[PDB]
């Protein structure tokens, strides 16, 4: 599986990811708010959470099989540290 050499985009929200969550069933990775808003948006519509990753065949995802991937977490931070978007925040308490 390969999408981008440098960067992480959620196939659902279609935006940068900050909290990558890996599944125990399949293994793919998605955004927290994404996998959280999806499962809640599906159930309410009498639906099921399926691998949103365009290309997968699986269609069985459970909130219980959702974990916080560290290997990916520290990775994303490695790019964010670069600081090339805002670079203008002087908070009194950090
Ligand atoms: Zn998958």
């Amino acid at each position: 599986g390969s999408s981008g050499s440098s960067g992480f985009t959620c196939p659902i929200t279609k935006e940068e990811m900050k909290k990558p969550v890996k599944n125990k069933v399949c293994g793919h990775t998605y955004e927290e708010d994404a996998i959280v808003r999806m499962i809640e948006s599906r159930q309410k519509r009498k639906k099921k959470a399926y691998c949103p990753q365009i290309g997968c065949s699986h269609t069985d995802i459970r909130k219980s099989d959702l974990i916080q991937d560290e290997a990916l977490r520290r990775a994303i931070e490695n790019h964010n540290k670069k600081r090339h978007r805002h670079s203008e925040s002087g908070p009194s308490s950090g």
